[PDB]
Order: structure tokens, then C-alpha cells, then sequence
């Protein structure tokens, strides 16, 4: 059998030799029996001085914590950062300090929409999220298999969410719900276009491509600022299921990435990421023809090269997937020095959105779990008792800053790059915004005639399902695209009506 | 389109002819706009000020609660239950009163192993549980699709469900976990025998039976108590999918019994099950050839027929699912007067093991959730303050007993059935006990020869994938139920390997 | 006695000619008996089965929330605010809409550094929360018995809270902490002087002042914007306790306000504030000498004078504490159409810091809490599912946004007020700002040579316990204010020591 | 100063010679500033991007856990448990294994009915819990400072803690509520006397005995039982405080016991207590002329003299209070082997109470927090995944039992004593049990006249307050304990009133 089925018997194996442990209570009392409950002779009623069942069943009573309210499933690995190339020029981060410097990183693989238990293998954006820890504590990466998204404002989240996900009513999934607000918000073209491509279902984790997505600010010793794309491409190459072939592995194996990574890491042939960067000067993003901090927009190769810095190695599967993986938290707010936040609405969002739900989810001292740790850094501050803490809680000292008895003083050379914002402090309306050009260029460019049908299929025998007003608006802004992507659309919308 | 998937457009018909309501912040204070945030000109960082965005986001974050432990995958219904026969005789609950008395009753169905997003249309055994609304507070008889469980003895449930569901490490379903338990625990082999049949994948909830599965005590008012099993067969009839059907529902529809419950219920196809029960005397329970309160033994028709009470009918769908099925509660202690627990240690287990896990999943005032609520009853009592309190909180009543202020008294005529036991306070074993007769039975008179050869190649399908002695332990306890069971098992996992 | 003494037999009183109504568990289940438990026989241990028991006691188990993290120990009252002049000019509040108008208000009194069960009756600022509830939603006046704070920057807050609070180790009462904050951070001098005068420790909750204390922005229906302080002040009059009478209450009754504020009420003699606010011009505000945003700071009467607009009466007790005082939030951010905030950095962090806090200690859904939910207004959102959710969860509406299907839409007249801001976006130091101009005002024109000897006399008292060099530290602060100031104090000091 | 006020100081003395630690977020990234916000300028609104300060205050926004719903005013010590006698023929305890043998200890002091902050010296039983960090995991002997308790039968636990605490409505101290409970309660007459005596108000915690005050089941090596009561008498000898100087001390220091015990531990006066024990054998139980499993009887020394076990030594503080005190959880259910439950009613539902209420307080996984977990002693089961979760969780060790993969297997030898129990199984009455008996003997034997004296004006004092009807039912009771001990409170309440 494949190493992910012989979890038992490789236990058993590496624990060979020695007796088995004592069986205890939570409070380490030997157990005497746990096989029979005490009763009021063969045939009576339970006891209550049955301590070792009340204490299994309360403990088994409260085993699941909520799940992530996007990117439920996921599949875990772990492994290191290697850097190849010198971007000291760009940035000051330890992360990217010296070559040949190993920073270890801890990798999160999820379908976005999909709850605990759905199908791997499933036409959705894939989450990439890479945890480093720094010696500046720890970088959060949280990025996806695509370098765009749907939506451009941090407010339209909720709702786009709320219209992939299942109706309230009827709890089953609406095509009419994500229609109706792809059609009404024509920003999602470039995403939906990618979506319903090749790469909408990837053969695996080990055959995609990562992307921060968003624009980030690299600050070097000197104090300049530039920006910042994240790509992390698979030195697997790119590999894609096709609709049959998805929709088969669907009931033959729901857990496919997870048995892939597994196999794969177990095995020893360790899957690898190239880490590029592209630079954009201050002057180039005032110069840029399109919002450089849109997250539906891209910057070409041609004006924007890729500049190589290191690779991403996973070689480590999980011990425990709960512990490892289940209570993993991946905060786009951790940026060590060197790195910093653009003007980009989705990013500024998310610096809120991520620490609040692991407060919810995992619990407000999240951060001492052993996952989520900056085990490589030492965390000293004026932030003290909450509910679960396991740590000395900084023992005695002073709780209060400014204090005059040599307490963790703030380090000057950690702050922020300062900028001059122009214009009032209101609400400005994005969605009328470029929404086609790149889209088409996409289209008309990197896709061939066979792909370009393929795509139109995809979409077609989704939206199929929709009512015809929300096909019309659909395929309106599909033409606006190119007048041969909604034609084509349209035929096919015909022939299945 | 079926009503299912006309939701929306329905909501917008029944609301049609008035003016949207106006967009409101959880206090209630209207929103000027929803669709951009507020930024220090077009291309600046987000305001703290922006109250609207953080107050949607948070609440957003916070939108899961923990999955039931188990029966996490559920559908959900409304209707009543009407009382046909007169079982007064037998006990004296409100709800059995007098003939033609409607209760209001809340149902939910469900996949035992399967998590929240799994396939509907799978081999487990299927949740029954049925909320009556009596005048003497909620009666939840918490049910199965089938009379037996696996295991006799709820210390080894966490652990039966443990093996059921995902490897620690890997998070893959294990045959090897699930075979290893079930050949290891041989009291398990009449509900392997019946989960593996043709009823193992019911063609949704309509065409399933339901069984209480326990030994209950009917109290009359005259104070004599009897035994008693509650059945609630289906009216539609039993109606199962075929593995291969049951393959391609999997990928076609993984909400099946979800959307078949709706439509059944929204085009007025009503679908009701008939109320029966058995009745055990003392003696006969005394003289009862194996433990009557044994939960993997049944009661033959022959010594034991069913006695008709009533109709369980389900008319009404959900409004919100979330509100009306994720948030039910369904707790066995919740029983009656004239309905008591049986000396049955699994439904001992369960008296602690519900409202703990109910504490922890919904809160400790879940019993405040409306669809929790007995809201045909009065409740008064000296319970207090906890987190979520959604009620007067008794108001300014004494909240000590006994007192001299006219607080709630006791009512007498409430009191338990007492009874004698016999025996030490101690642990029975129960492991030991007759495993094979009832299955036996079961194997060579009810199911027929075609039935016995899809039996075995749904079993040896499943238990190929164990490893070889966990296979010869397996295919051991078969043969000793009958050695055709075992010979025929054996021939197949041979050609399998 | 007092009608706050005869509350069990006022509950006997007003439910007399009826019986008792019938003791229940939470499931409405009529109890048998609540004063002994079923054991196996007279001297045998207890059973499982006693239901009646464990869900008396896991209730019992679960009835402490988490205390407010500041101004745990509290008082609250119920009544109205009732409009006598017109300021529409001002603002277009529904609550400031016409003359006569009557809003139901909810209000807790507290004393800010005390825990649940400290003494009333010591010296700390005192909490004047204010919660309107307008037809526009809640408003939420969380102000003080001080028109200033001690700290101008909300980042600080904590350590505030940390230094006034216990030791880490010790868990006492650290003078040594108070004064090391309160000498490195000489902003404070300010609400020191005040802290320290007469009104310190006021006599009960009806004889104290409350202000808002921050800057708002009220708009009027035209669109203009202006600056405001919000004033209630007792129509009881100021009135205070000596320290050795306080220090005798603080044994005698630690819950002297909570008695004195039940009995008000209870024998009709209703309190109440007159409500004034001071306005101030964009132009004013920017040729202000001072900071006009400047929490440490007051606008003066001569400048800017008090405008009458209503009063603050209190006429009903609460029924239950717990449900009506205890569960009661106030959210700054809770503003309605007309009232915006300032540029006041600590009113910034006010708007995140309340509902995070009470998400934590209530729950995602305290907003579903009778006192906490906009009674008076129609909430309808996007916002769904969270735990302990008692709402139809807004039923089928469709749960994203924008949609085709008439949900909720924006109303585009409740905008926020645009404001164009100057200077880059980082962190400006604001400790060396003002600190003294106007403390030596308050200290040599409001309080007379008698007020100016206690004051002295009260700070020395407390100081005495600090290291020599935080008393150095301290007294030199006090002398930069006024050489006479300082001069008493360590005069004082000295013969303390 | 004395040691406790010197806690900064001795801190930054210890840590002198070494440069302050970086002040870091929880994520471990260096802040760059911690006194200041980012701002749009000098006067601008706060950034979002300010994620140094959102930490910082989500942290102090979560910082409160529910206090203990009883003894929650408490002071923690810890030290050893040295064997000074062989008491190996009654137990097989590890704990009691040899004599010389120290096993840690944590030790928490407390208050019954005292919220957090209230004051330290008033009249209330004080709690005396005691952790033995055992080899058999974790021994709790949860104990008073009085052998016997108030009531009998623990259904009427939350009544009296609800009659002692604060009034539903008014949320005052109730003496209606208090004396009416006892009144009609009389089995609390002997506790009455022992709290209205001079031990009621002890002068610290180092002046106090310390009592189990339940019978426990001692089973030694050959598998014997016998019945036992835990005596820890102070070495420092009984010390009570005087009604004017307790009152005095609640007002100058209400942190007291906090004060002492911290600084006889700084200074070295290691408190001791000696370790005593009564033991009853089955048939002096069952020839008892009482019940000896009755809580509110005691066992007379000159029938079972103590014998000397060893002795309780604190020797240190708490480094940090919150992590080592209040995160702190006794479970009267931790009991090694040698050590079990007698049929005591209190003892049977103290078993169930405890664990349950620490899940609510601390978490699902509160034996994970590191004062709570035994660390002497290896846990190894099949309890896996739940919230806050900061161990391996097990690894990937099997979840299931029985397995065939070597996992924990139960130890025989750890089986529960097996007793042979009569009767039938209900609710049997007590509260008609002797009420007097014991009460008579203790006043009229151990107390002289002047403490006969002062008894009656402590209780006449308190008793004041209570309505008319009450102070008969009191008096009458207290008639019936003795004709002088009614007479004299009958006297005083007449020249009270
Ligand atoms: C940066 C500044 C401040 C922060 C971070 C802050 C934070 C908090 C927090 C977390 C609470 C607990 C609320 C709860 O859990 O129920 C609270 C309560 C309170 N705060 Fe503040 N606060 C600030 C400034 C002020 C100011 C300036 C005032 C008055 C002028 C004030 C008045 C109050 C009052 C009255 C309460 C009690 C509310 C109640 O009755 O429940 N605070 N504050």
C-alpha cells in the first residue's frame, strides 16, 4: 500500500520493542479498566463515581472548534525557505538578510468555498498560504493559485462569499446566487475568466502556481520604498485534471490533495516553488495606466520581469493534523521589518479581518500554539492575561509603558515608512473602473482556440443553471470582454436551453 | 426550475409590491453605503472610522460554530404527530393523552460520520431524531434508520467513532481503523450485517424506517411500569440506491436527502411514518433468553408484535437552516412524565453525553434558541445567570429552594418509578456475551439469496483495503456467525487480492 | 426598611392569590422532587439518571461571564430624554428632531479601576454611560463624571489600566505603579487635580456631573459640520463625601451607590440631568490656542458657552441586574444620523476597542440581547449566522450584496461628513504638548485655599507609599503646574515620612 | 517596605546589568513606536494599517476570564507534602508510598461567597485546596477550614450559594435571603455555630485548619478498605481576628490573607500544616450512631483519635498570579489509586461539578494549562483534538481502543474497591435527620461562656436584619439546639429591634 495508508503500521513499527504505555485520565490517574462502565450489578443504572467515562465523553463532547469561514479543507505542509538571489537593495527583511539563508515555513493548501469533508478536486480558487518564521518573528504569505481576484473593495467580501456558499433557506448551492453577483459585478471577469480556464482545477498542490496577489512595500536599510509582487511558481510544472477526470476523482477519492502531498513527502520527492518578485517604483505607480494597487489587475512581464530570490522546499508532513494544520493561523498583518502594507483596499481589509476570526475560532492567546509561535524570535511586551494561557505570562514584570524599571523598551529603527496621502477622507467608488482590457488580452493572447472553447464551456454549462435575465447580464459583460467570448457563451447557453 | 431552486425569486414574489427596507448597522443606525470603504482620497490606506466595514467583517468572522461531533451533515423538517390509538393503559404522558391530540414535532436526519459539505448518498447509518413539543415540556426521541447500534457499552462510543472517522495524521478515511475495531469488538457484526445490506443507502429520508433502538419504561398513572422500543416505519416504503446510482449521486448532487426533503415538502407530497411500539413486561424482561436492554439485540415480531400509537407528518420546510437545523438540540434526557430511561448503559451514556456536548457546541443557554425552546410549556426554576441570556432571566423571583416567598414548588405526582437492583457496585463485562444467533437469524431467513451475495461483495469491497490479519479476524467472526457468510466473504476478498 | 431591603416580600406582595407555578428543568419538564437526589438506597452513591440534578448543576457550573475589563462594578437605571430646546440648526438627529420628544434611555454608573464586588466609595473617576434608543438606532453616550482623561493617545490606554490596577505577582494595590505612570506621563496633571479635589469620591450616582468629554461632529440637514461637547449635570447638585465617611461607607456598605440609586427610585424621588453641549466653528477650531481635539483639555464657559438642549431622567429600576445592568454594552461607535466623530485619536480607538471587547464577554450576537437589541428600529443587513443566534436570522433573504431579489438596500442620505486632512500618515508624538496652562487655571481660580489644602493633603496621602524618586518625579510635575502646588505636596510628603 | 510592595524593584534588581528586552507584537515583529498612533497628519483620523495598536488592544479587550462562581477571592502558595509517619496498611498511595518522600503541592486560600475584590477579612468559611503532584497524576484534596459543611444532600448547593450571594434584583447582600435558607434548612445549625464562632474570621491563612471534611475509601496493597477523613492543623497555631479589627481591615487592606501570606513567604517564615487522619472501619460505619457519610457530622476524637501522616510546607510564591492562582483548577475527582469516593451525597456530586465548571471557566483543555497539568507523570490515551490545544495532541498514535497497533492498554491493577450496596434506587429524604446532637455537644462542651457569649451577639447581629417570621424560625431552631443558646439570641434581637 502507498505510505499514507501504512500510518498505523509505521507507528507501530517505530514504537517497537517497548510495552505499551499505561492508559491514565487527563490528570495522569492509571485507568483501570475503560472497556465496561460501573453499574448497580449486570443489569443497573450508570454511577456517577464513574470519573474515567465522564471524563472521556466530556473531552470527546468538545473535540471540534469552529471551521475557518473560508478555506475550511486544506491540506498541511512544512519545510524551508532557501535564498538564491541578494534583494538587499529592495528590502532590509532577515528573511532575505544573506544568501544560502534557510528560514523554516509552514504551508497551508485549501479550496476556498469548500467546507470540511467537500471534494478536493473542484472548479475553485486554491488558497497558498506560507507561514515564515523570521527572526524578526513571524511572515504570513496568504496567497492563492491566481495572481488576481473577484472583487477590488474589502466590503463586497462578506457578500461574495456569502454568494458562492450554499442558499440560507434550502442550504444547497445557488448557481442563481453566483451569477447574479459575478453578472452585477463586472470587476470579477479576469478572475472568473482564469477560474473556469485550465487551472481552474489544478492535479494536485504540487502543480500550481502561488501569488501574494497584492501590491506590498519592500524598505531597504536606507529608508527607500518600492513595490512588490510575490510570485512562487511550481518547479513541478503546471498540470490539470480535466472535467471528467475531476468530477470522477469527486467520489473515487475526496481527499486527493491530501493523499498527493502526503505520498509525495513521504516518498521523498519533495515539491518545490520558485520565490520572483516584480518591482514597481513610486514614479511607475503614479505612471501606471491602470490603479497599480487593484487586486483584479496584473503587471505585465514585458514592462515587469520576474526577479528570482529564493525557493520554497516542503519536506515535512504533519505529526498531528489537528495541531499542525487544523490549528494553524496564517495573519497578513505579520510583516517583519522590511516589509510593509500598499494603499491596496483588499490588503488594508485583511490586516483586520484575519487576527479577529483566529481570536474567534482558535481562541485569544492563538498565538501560543505551537504552530503559530515565533519560536525563532523572543516575544517580550506589555500584553497579559486572557483565557488558555501557557506560558509563564511574562512572569513578573512590569505590566504597564512607559515604566521606570527596565521593561521591553520600542526599537526606532522598526518603524513604519512614512507617506503623504492627497485628496478628502471619504468613500470612492471603484466599480466603474477598467474591467475588460486585461481580460481580453488574457483571451486573445495566452489562450489558444481549444482553450478558448474549453473556457466557454465551463462557463456555460455553470451558468446554464442561472435564470435567463442573470445569463443575458452575464453574457452582456462577457461580450463587452470580446464580442467572440460572449457569442460563443451564447450558443452554448442556447443549445443547452 | 423545482421549488428548491426558485428560493430567491420566490422571496422576491411573496415581498413583492413594497420598497426595499433600508440597510442598517447591527444597532440598527442606517448605512450610507455598503459597496466602497472609506480612504484617505482614492488611493489611500483605510479609516478606523469606517464603523460599517469593521461591524460586517467581525460578524462575518464570526459566523461558524463548532459541527456536531457527530451526525454533523443533517436535513431538516417541521410537521406534527398524531395520536390514532389509545396507549394509556401503558403510560400516562401528555403527549399519548387522547386520540387525535396534534404535537408539534421538529426532525432532523442525518449521516452519522459524515462531516458538514460530505456526500448525502453514502453507506452509514442514518440519524432519525424527532422533537415532540409537549404540554410537559420537549420529548426528543434521538433515533436511527436502523433498531441496533455496533457496541453495547458507551465507553467504547468515542472510540467507535474515532475508527469511523479521519486518520489522526494523514486525515484519510482508514478501512484499516474502521475493520481493526469491528473485528476486535464482535458484538458489532448484526449492525455490520444490516449497514452493508440493501438498506445501508436509503434513496433519501422519505424511504427509511426509524427506531428509537433503546429499551424505554411507559409509566401509567396508576404507577405500574412496562419496557418498550419505539418504531416509526415509513409510509412512502423502504427505497434504496444501488451502489452504482449511489457513486454518481455522490459527484451529481452531494445534497440529495437536503434538496429531495424540500421538494417532496414545497410540491405538498407530505411524508409521514407510523408510529409503533413493543410492549416488555418485568417477567418477561427477567425471562428474556438474551439482556433485553441489550442496544445490538431486537425484539421479535413474533413474541413481541407492534402496537399501533400514531402518524409522524412533516409539512413544513425551514425557513433558515442555520436558525432552524444547524442550532436544534436534541437531548434523550429530555423525556416526559410516563416516559423513564431503561437500565440500557448506552442510554445512560447518552443522559450525560448530549446536554454537555450542547453546552460546548451552542452555549450554556441553548435551551433559549427558539427551535430549543418549549415554547408549549412553562418553565420555572432556580437556574440563573449564564453567557447569552435572552430572556427576563426569570426576573426578580427568589432564586433559592426550599424558600417563604412563593417561588416554584415541586410537583410530586413528577416522581421517578423506583425499582430494586441486584448485585455489586461494580464493572460488568459484556464483551462476552451472544454476538451471532440474532445475525445468524437475520442472514438465513430475512434477506434471500441475492441479497446474501450483494451483502458479501459490499463487505469484502470495503474490507479489501484492510490489512491481512485485520481480513482474517473479519472474515473469522463471519464464519462464525454462518460459515456461507464467512466462506463467501473469504472468496471475494481472495479474487480482490 | 427601605424598599431596596423588602424586595422578596414585594414579589410575594405582587403575586399573591395564586399558587406557586411548577418547578422545571430548562426543557419544561415538570421536577418530581428538588431537594434530595437518587442514590442506591438511603446510604448509596448517586445515579446518572438524575437528570433534575446535573442540569441544575451544569447550569449552576456555567453562570459567570467574563467582568468588564474596566468599570466592572456598576450601577444602572432605565428612563427618558426629553427634548426642551431646539438644535436642529446643529444636527438632524431623530433624537434632537422636534421639541417634546421623549427617547427611552438605558444607564450604568461604575467605578472605572474597581472589580465586581470592590467598594463603591473610593476615590476613582466615575462612568456616566448614556444609551438612547433612537428610531436611527442606538446611541451610545459612554461618557464620565470628569470632562477630561488622563491620556490624550489611545495606545496608552492599557498600560493606564495595568498601572491602576493590581501587581502581576502580587495581585495588590501598587502605589508605586500609579505614581511611576502617572510622573512619566505628565499629561495627566489635569484629571489628577481633578481626581484629587472634593469631587473624587462623589456622594452616590445622583450628585455628580456627566460629559461625553471627547469632541463630536454634529451635521445638519443642509450638510454643514461643527464640533461639540455634550454636558449633563445633576439637577441634585454636586454634592460629596470626606474621606473618613467614605472610608466608613467602604465597610459599613460596599454598595452604597447601587442602594442609594434603587431607593431614589423605588420612593419616587426620580434624578435627573439638564443635557447642555458647547458648540465650536471649523475656523474656530483651527484658531483654537490648544488642541481642540485634545482629550486632557475643556473649551471655556466664556468662549464657549453652555446651549441647552433637554433632560435626563431615571424613573424605572432594572427587574433582573444581570439581564439589564450586567449584559448591558455601550458602543461609542454606535452613532446615529447627525453625530460623527472627531479627528480625537482616543476616540479613534474607542471605536474599534467596544465591540471587539464585547464580542469576547457577551458574545458574535450580543446585539440579540433585549437591553443591548434597537427596540425602537428595523435592523436588516447581510449580516447571518453566529453562535446563540435567537432571530428568525433574517429567514430567506438573500444574504449578499448588491442582488436582484429586493433586499436591503443603502440609503444614500445617511453619508458620512467629507473632510480633507494635511500632514503625511505616521506617528506624531503628542507628550510634549500643553500639560499645566490649564491645570494652574483650575488650581488658582476654581478651587479656594480649603480645597487647595485637601487636595494637597489627598494626593500626599496616596503619594507617600511611592519611591523617593517617583515622589521627586511627581512633585516636580505639580511645581512645573504651580510652585505653591508642589511646594504643599512635599511639604507634606516630608512629614509623611 | 515589606517585600510585596518592593515587587518592581526586586525585579528590575534581579534583572540589572542587561540592556531592556525588543518590545514585539504577539507575532514577535520589533515595534517601532508604542506611544504613539498613526494618524492623517498631526490631527488626522487613526489608520487601519495601526496593526501594533489593534493587537495590543484586542489582547487588553480579551484579558478577563469568569471568576469561580464560589471562592473566587482567593490567594495561591505552592511547596511540598513530606511523609512523616507509615500509614502503607490503609492505603497504597504513591503519595503515602515511604516515609521521607516530597511530593509538590500547590495550595489556593479563598473566600465562599467573596466576588473578586471584595474583602479578605470578613465572616465566611475560608477554603483550603490542596494539589499533590503524585506519580499517579494529580491528587486534589479540595478542603475547608471547617470539617463539616451547611447541608447534606447537593441538589440544594446552588440554593444556599444563591442565598449567600447578592439579591436577583437589587444585587445587594441579602440577610432575608441568608436566614430564611437556614431556617428552613436546620441541618445548618452546627456549621452556624462554628461560623458565628471566633474561627469565623481567622487572622490570616496561616491561622487556620484545614479539613477534607468528607469520608474518604482508603484501599491498601491487599485490596482492604477503610473509611478516613483528612485533618491539616496549622503549626502557627489558631489566630482570629476581633469583629472591630476585621471591620477595620476590610477598609484599610481588604487584600489581608494576599499580604500575609506573600510576605511570610518573602521573608522565610514557611507556614506548615500536619497532616492528620481518622480512620472507620465497615463495621464501625455501619454501628455509627449516626450516618457517617453525613457532611454536617464529624467524628468525635476521643472514638477515632487523629493519626500523624506528615506535613503541608508553602516556601513559594507565585511568580505571576493570574497564570499559577486563577488559571489554577482542583478537581475532587483526581484521586490516585489507594484514594476513592465514599457514598457522602456532597462527595457524589462534587465528582461531576467541578470538571464541568472548569471546561466553562479555563477551557475544554484547561489540564494542558501548566499548574493544572501532571507533570510528574506520563498521560498517554484516546483523548484527542478539542480548542486551544498546545501539546503534540498525541502525535499520530491510534484514537481508538481496542487496536492492534500497541497503543495505551488499561492497567489492571488501578481498579476501582467493589461494594455490595441495599435498597431501592430514588430519592431518599435526610433533611429529618439529627440536627442537634452534635451542635448541643459543641456548645456546651468546647465553648466557654464568653465565646458562648460573643456566638450570640455575632448571630444576633447578623440575624437583626432578617423580617420577624424568620428570627422565630431561626431562634426556634436554635431553642432546640439548647434552651440558653436560643434564650440569649432571643434577648439581644429584642434589644436590636
Ligand atoms: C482609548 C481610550 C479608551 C479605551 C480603549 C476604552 C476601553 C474600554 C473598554 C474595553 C471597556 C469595557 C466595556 C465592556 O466590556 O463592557 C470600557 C468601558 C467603559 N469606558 Fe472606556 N475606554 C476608553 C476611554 C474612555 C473614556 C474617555 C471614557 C469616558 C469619557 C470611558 C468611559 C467608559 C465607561 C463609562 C465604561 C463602562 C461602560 C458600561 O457601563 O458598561 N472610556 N472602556
Amino acid at each position: 500500500r502507498d505510505p499514507a495508508s501504512d500510518q498505523m503500521q509505521h507507528w507501530k513499527e517505530q514504537r517497537a520493542a517497548q510495552k505499551a504505555d499505561v492508559l491514565t485520565t487527563g490528570a495522569g490517574n492509571p485507568v483501570g479498566d475503560k472497556l465496561n462502565v460501573i453499574t448497580v450489578g449486570p443489569r443497573g443504572p450508570l454511577l456517577v463515581q464513574d470519573v474515567v467515562f465522564t471524563d472521556e465523553m466530556a473531552h470527546f463532547d468538545r473535540e471540534r472548534i469552529p471551521e475557518r469561514v473560508v478555506h475550511a479543507k486544506g491540506a498541511g505542509a512544512f519545510g524551508y525557505f532557501e535564498v538564491t538571489h541578494d534583494i538587499t537593495k529592495y528590502s532590509k527583511a532577515k528573511v532575505f538578510e544573506h544568501i544560502g539563508k534557510k528560514t523554516p515555513i509552514a504551508v497551508r493548501f485549501s479550496t476556498v468555498a469548500g467546507e470540511s469533508g467537500s471534494a478536493d478536486t473542484v472548479r475553485d480558487p486554491r488558497g497558498f498560504a506560507v507561514k515564515f518564521y523570521t527572526e524578526d518573528g513571524n511572515w504570513d504569505l496568504v496567497g492563492n493559485n491566481t495572481p488576481i481576484f473577484f472583487i477590488r473593495d474589502p466590503i463586497l467580501f462578506p457578500s461574495f462569499i456569502h454568494s458562492q456558499k450554499r442558499n440560507p433557506q434550502t442550504h444547497l448551492k445557488d448557481p442563481d446566487m453566483v451569477w447574479d453577483f459575478w453578472s452585477l459585478r463586472p470587476e470579477s471577469l479576469h478572475q472568473v475568466s482564469f477560474l473556469f480556464s485550465d487551472r481552474g482545477i489544478p492535479d494536485g498542490h504540487r502543480h500550481m502556481n502561488g501569488y501574494g496577489s497584492h501590491t506590498f512595500k519592500l524598505v531597504n536599510a536606507n529608508g527607500e520604498a518600492v513595490y512588490c509582487k510575490f510570485h512562487y511558481k511550481t518547479d513541478q510544472g503546471i498540470k490539470n485534471l480535466s472535467v471528467e477526470d475531476a468530477a470522477r476523482l469527486s467520489q473515487e477519492d475526496p481527499d486527493y490533495g491530501i493523499r498527493d502531498l502526503f505520498n509525495a513527502i513521504a516518498t521523498g520527492k519533495y515539491p518545490s516553488w520558485t520565490f520572483y518578485i516584480q518591482v514597481m517604483t513610486f514614479n511607475q505607480a503614479e505612471t501606471f495606466p491602470f490603479n497599480p494597487f487593484d487586486l483584479t489587475k496584473v503587471w505585465p512581464h514585458k514592462d515587469y520581469p520576474l526577479i528570482p530570490v529564493g525557493k520554497l522546499v516542503l519536506n515535512r508532513n504533519p505529526v498531528n493534523y489537528f495541531a499542525e494544520v487544523e490549528q494553524i493561523a496564517f495573519d497578513p498583518s505579520n510583516m517583519p521589518p522590511g516589509i510593509e502594507a500598499s494603499p491596496d483596499k483588499m490588503l488594508q481589509g485583511r490586516l483586520f479581518a484575519y487576527p479577529d476570526t483566529h481570536r474567534h475560532r482558535l481562541g485569544p492567546n492563538y498565538l501560543h500554539i505551537p504552530v503559530n509561535c515565533p519560536y525563532r524570535a523572543r516575544v517580550a511586551n506589555y500584553q497579559r492575561d486572557g483565557p488558555m494561557c501557557m506560558q509563564d505570562n511574562q512572569g513578573g514584570a512590569p505590566n504597564y509603558y512607559p515604566n521606570s524599571f527596565g521593561a521591553p523598551e520600542q526599537q526606532p529603527s522598526a518603524l513604519e515608512h512614512s507617506i503623504q496621502y492627497s485628496g478628502e477622507v471619504r468613500r470612492f467608488n471603484t466599480a466603474n473602473d477598467d474591467n475588460v482590457t486585461q481580460v481580453r488580452a488574457f483571451y486573445v493572447n495566452v489562450l489558444n482556440e481549444e482553450q478558448r472553447k474549453r473556457l466557454c464551456e465551463n462557463i456555460a454549462g455553470h451558468l446554464k443553471d442561472a435564470q435567463i435575465f442573470i445569463q443575458k447580464k452575464a453574457v452582456k459583460n462577457f461580450t463587452e470582454v470580446h464580442p467572440d467570448y460572449g457569442s460563443h457563451i451564447q450558443a452554448l447557453l442556447d443549445k443547452y436551453n
